[PDB]
């Protein structure tokens, strides 16, 4: 029993973190086989950052311009190329700690583990969700850029996020490992703001199922609802719409608990109307939206 | 910006996890140098858990009775001894992944990272506090026994916890790596319950400092208090006493925020008496008590390992 915000074991990723320095800019890079991936803003001066022409900036760079350090060892860069907003540094030696890995792009609602690093070195690991507004609520200081988000399913590590930017609300923005930003963000110091964030409804329901699995029943009620009536109510609390796909995805938890998806939607509706009345669910006094259905299943069995 | 529950990077510990099997019981073991550590209840059948004489059970065991698996590779057990409630299996090979480590015993209020494992494989990592009642509020299923808790200090891994049991209340109990239980528990199937828990007050203050560092500051006020007044109220709310040592330990955060500890205690006192008044702090609707002062420092200064 028990339910915790659990991250993946960070060992496989820790083996890939390096420090990348270009000019006076030092950030983190990810070393896999003979390539080091990093935010291409590493080539920017902060004065460059307003409207950088990354193609122009890069062509002017020599290999000797990039200092890559894996602990005591400086890696020698064979070449550089750019793929969207990530820079790839080719290096003379492949990383013997390289794990089995794939690059994946995730959808909003999906969770992953973040290994926060500074100067190529791990500070810590925490769990995150891609927010509906395509930000992540992380814990990042300057120097964090290049830190990665991943899930480890089987021995294979799926890299889904690389950190680039902190927005004015304190939330964070970055790319997949092909350099494509999540959201409409751009790697420029121009004025950008996150859209209004919303609650990931399907994850809240999953977490309510998790609670019932752990023996909480207090929030349950004798009602059911239509999907439509649910969504009309949920929208009013800035909750994401629940689709039929979401209903299907919650199917196995409903089966395991014997509570129908729409029965549980009715409980959630009431929870929004009444709050918790000084109660907690799984140790939290608010409704938790950063656990997926798949997360609940993994942790509960 | 941002504040998360953050575990230590788990790589150094992941390299030490093995599967230990004795009879029908398979659980996790920690492989360091030429010794594998695990709960001594590995020798018990679940029926045997009811009443066990561990010395008597042990002598009956041969080294070939214990099956130790490091992934694909089986480890050959030279010898065995018991130390309190942990069994030590000597093995032919020393672990080349062995990190720089020591065994430490932590005090209540202190936090640590748990690497939850099943069949010797790391599944997940999370941050935990030793509760005042000497339980941990963890996430553990059957097969989790032998999973460890740790802190990383510098490059040194400090092992502070090994998992043994789930109490009926859903919270968890275990030992240090010398086999000494945290709290008034015993390794048998028998009536055991967690004592009433309390809030780790110094950690709540630390987390309030973290909030102010992240610009969450609505709870700040003009008032101050005495330790006496605070503590007399805190005691009434099932909060731990705050000592002078606690105040000293929060010193750096006080300095960095310009809010004095007793100023912040006044805010906390009001929060106890009044509730949240419909507001959240660092995204939480509870007062959070599983971040130590040093945790807040490590996260807000970005200390690495
Ligand atoms: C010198 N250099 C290359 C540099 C790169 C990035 C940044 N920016 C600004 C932008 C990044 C993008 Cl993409 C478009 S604007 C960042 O936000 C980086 C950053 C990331 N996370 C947490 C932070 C906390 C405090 C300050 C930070 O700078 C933080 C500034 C300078
Ligand atoms: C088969 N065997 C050796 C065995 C050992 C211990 C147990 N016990 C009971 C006791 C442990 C102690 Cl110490 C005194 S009684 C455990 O609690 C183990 C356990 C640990 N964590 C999570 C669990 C989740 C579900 C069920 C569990 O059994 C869990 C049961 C069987």
């Amino acid at each position: 029993s028990g339910f915790r915000k659990m991250a993946f074991p960070s060992g496989k990723v820790e083996g890939c973190m390096v420090q990348v320095t270009c000019g006076t800019t030092t950030l983190n890079g990810l070393w896999l086989d003979d390539v080091v991936y990093c935010p291409r803003h590493v080539i920017c001066t902060s004065e460059d950052m307003l409207n950088p022409n990354y193609e122009d900036l890069l062509i002017r760079k020599s290999n000797h311009n990039f200092l890559v350090q894996a602990g005591n060892v400086q890696l020698r860069v064979i070449g550089h190329s750019m793929q969207n907003c990530v820079l790839k540094l080719k290096v003379d030696t492949a990383n013997p700690k390289t794990p089995k890995y794939k690059f994946v792009r995730i959808q909003p609602g999906q969770t992953f583990s973040v290994l926060a690093c500074y100067n190529g070195s791990p500070s810590g690991v925490y769990q995150c969700a891609m927010r509906p507004n395509f930000t992540i609520k992380g814990s990042f200081l300057n120097g964090s850029c290049g830190s990665v988000g991943f899930n480890i399913d089987y021995d294979c590590v799926s890299f889904c996020y690389m950190h680039h930017m902190e927005l004015p609300t304190g939330v964070h923005a970055g790319t997949d490992l092909e350099g494509n930003f999540y959201g409409p963000f751009v790697d420029r110091q121009t004025a950008q703001a996150a859209g209004t964030d919303t609650t990931i409804t399907v994850n809240v329901l999953a977490w309510l199922y998790a609670a019932v699995i752990n023996g909480d029943r207090w929030f349950l009620n004798r009602f059911t609802t239509t999907l439509n009536d649910f969504n009309l109510v949920a929208m009013k609390y800035n909750y994401e719409p629940l689709t039929q796909d979401h209903v299907d995805i919650l199917g196995p938890l409903s089966a395991q608990t014997g509570i129908a998806v729409l029965d549980m939607c009715a409980s959630l509706k009431e929870l929004l109307q009444n709050g918790m009345n000084g109660r907690t669910i799984l140790g939290s006094a608010l409704l938790e939206d950063e656990f997926t259905p798949f997360d609940v299943v993994r942790q509960c069995s």
